[PDB]
RNA sequence: UUUUUUUUUUUUUUUUUUUUUUUUUUUUUUUUUUUUUUUUUUUU
């Protein structure tokens, strides 16, 4: 027979605005609102199909649009460094959410209606929140939005906080959010410096009214009459 | 080595009475009460064996009777469109429950006794409910019955509501029921229009007395004397 | 390609004392207390190793002793009829527990000490119960003992009842016990006829003092001083 | 076909200080603080990678350092005797924790700073405890430390007790600790003989302040203001 | 009357967790989308 020897060795950065800058410059040239809605709608499937394949670098063909992404989803590929100028599924989702929010402020009133028609946010909709509830809010439901707490005016965090305190999400999912800048301010500084910003941001989200299930309006009420969620 | 590219593209109906009509016309010619009892009794196994095979279209041989069914049970086959004139295991179960309830009203008093002897409803029996408790009630325990809330006089819904409020079933399983017609009325209209119908329907089901376990009568009581379910 | 057809068909007894009789006659000729202690001690492993193999009929070689058992443990083999004169791992365990209890009453006082030294009951010991606590009690911890509630004077049931009411076991595991005879009496008759028998039987078991963990005597107490089980 | 026979047979020690002695003599010749930090940091991965391979005896190459370990982690390999002079992952972790604590008492004040810089204890750090909180405490977080309750002055036990009573760990994980010596004293003797030692040991650990999550200081407080852990 | 739970011993055997503005992963993903997901009778 035989005897294996397995080896190990010692060990011992990234900001979003520059990674976003670079992305916008290179990639968003040949890109359209149809290409984006594809990405967000099929986000569910794209995550799984990537988690199956073992190939470290994979390309997505979203309609016409095509991007190369580091497949950090596959179990084996996790926890191996990703370049500061690299794209993961997560970062991509965040960038695109920024990209849209920018358009949604600098573009034509009829053009805005093309966005609100085409682009659907699975996670916001499931929880009974639509474009109508606020363009900055709706888009901050997209994962990756927390990279830009500045741009999204603390809603990524507010949405999280509202979910943990109503038992929906676990405390550990707010970890990444808390290691993030606000405008320029670092974690501890803004934690109280801008506490009242977050206070109001939560106030906004708390009014919106989540959706436990994907049901009717009358259903919500009707079922509740016998003791329901 | 290699590097995969995987692609995606955009996206963007069915009523039971017509699907049932068509089914009854074509399929229930060479069919018998023995063929049905087979389907419902071995329903457990039929679901699993279908969930194993990957073949999108499969045929069932229930004694003499033979049907072709779209195998929507297999994990890979889920969420790919099923024709409005197509059969799934679920729809089949519902149709057959309608079919029986129709017979049970338009047939001979000795013929009814052939039904009550032969046809067994696993789910109703497990929960300590028998034919004696009402032919419309017993049959509405079969999955698919919710497609015809009219035909079954709101019992499919009542049974569900009684189960969630006593913690047995999860809230999300009443979703499909709530997207369904009643006679002609749509969800929101009947939700209150026919609220008192459902009120009484629940009253009926609540009297019947479920069975936590598959035990004796004396057992129920005896065990309870030491602090039991 | 292809298209599968899978088929199904209709469907539509055992007493322990005769199955035990037959077993004792044929099998317990070339058998010893060493052979038994093997069976009970390695019961853990014997269950698993049988659950791996797919062979419907398997033989056990317990030291010298050798028996043929229907491998009803393997997932695929479950729920296919077992002859009334057949042996399963469960039945075997029950029979051997009867067999011992019989010896333990009809044999020499020094011979009894050979039993109490050699034969160990994993499940009774884990729960801090030994031979000292009663030969009829200790042996009724062996699975299969419930087949002979008569022989074991309601302890199989008492032990169960004591476990569910202290949250250790789930209610459904008392199902099999309740479909069993007592002397000659059937379920409902003895349920109250002999209620006071069971009352006292529980009284006995409740005094014995279970063991949450496999720890010391001082440990029990010591750890408890900081708020412990 | 075929028909299997599977066989079984009857059945019917170790002190740490001698196993440690032997280890220190033979193995810690060509060994360095860099080699150790590797072992503890990658402990997570080393456990899994060993649990995959089925080879009963495996060697670790921790930087330069190389050891042979009995792979008792692999499911199949569990519960087959390990020599009293043998190494398991667990024992190794304990020995190395002793080894360090010894150095940390008998070495130069600048040399101590090399240790505190290089060697990281994943489990202590996760729970917000650092070298600063006490060299004997920090090191007793390493698994295996309970073999030497003497050397570590009851902290291995105190840490456990503090965790079960605050619901973090399950009661059964204190089993191994309780079957262990203290100086020379056996379980029951020291359980009260040295009760006040453990009392103070717990007092120490209870002051240290655990960390539910891996978050900031301001985060701890900030999140708590909306009802948080 | 088949299975599922739990299977002794200062047996020292496994099972729980495993750091670092680690920016990696883990949670959950739109439409009266009618698609799956839940349970499945009897001295079984």
């Amino acid at each position: 027979g035989s005897m294996i020897e397995l080896e190990f060795h010692d060990v011992a950065t990234f900001d979003p605005e520059v990674a976003y800058a670079n992305f916008k410059r290179v990639h968003t040239t040949g890109l359209s609102y149809d290409h984006i809605r594809i990405f967000y709608i099929k986000g569910r499937e794209i995550k799984t199909s990537l988690a199956k394949r073992s190939e470290w670098e994979v390309t997505l063909n979203l309609g016409g649009w095509k991007i190369t992404v580091y497949n950090t989803n596959f179990p084996g590929n996790r926890n191996n460094p990703v370049p500061d100028d690299g794209l993961t599924l997560h970062r991509l989702s965040g960038f695109l959410a920024r990209y849209l929010l920018e358009k949604m402020l600098k573009v034509s009133e009829p053009e805005k209606l093309i966005i609100k028609s085409k682009i659907i946010n699975p996670l916001a909709e499931k929880n009974g929140i639509t474009w109508n509830d606020g363009e900055e809010v709706y888009l901050s439901f997209f994962p990756g939005s927390e990279m830009f707490l500045g741009t999204f005016r603390f809603y990524p965090l507010a949405i999280g906080i509202y979910k943990v305190q109503r038992k929906e999400m676990e405390p550990k999912y707010l970890e990444k959010t808390m290691r993030q800048r606000y405008m320029g301010l670092e974690a501890a500084t803004w934690t109280v410096s801008k506490l009242t910003e977050v206070q109001s941001a939560l106030t906004v989200v708390s009014s919106l009214g989540w959706k436990k299930t994907n049901v009717s309006a009358a259903a919500r009420d009707f079922l509740a009459k016998f003791g329901i969620n």
